[PDB]
């Protein structure tokens, strides 16, 4: 519980938010390739 | 009145706008994957 919680703190810091983020409009990017 | 300003402070904060921003673009993936 204690390493969830950190992970969960981890992935909850705002430069890892970012990071997932720029993820999923890369994610977009190549669904629109693959739509285009 | 001060209520509804901490909640536009909270919302204006960064974290709060990168993580509604994150929801924006699951809410754009979603629509594309209903568009494909």
């Amino acid at each position: 519980m204690y390493i969830h919680q950190q992970q969960q703190k981890n992935s909850g810091t705002l430069e890892e938010r970012v990071r997932a983020l720029g993820d999923r409009v890369d994610c977009i990017n190549s669904q629109l390739n693959r739509v285009l």
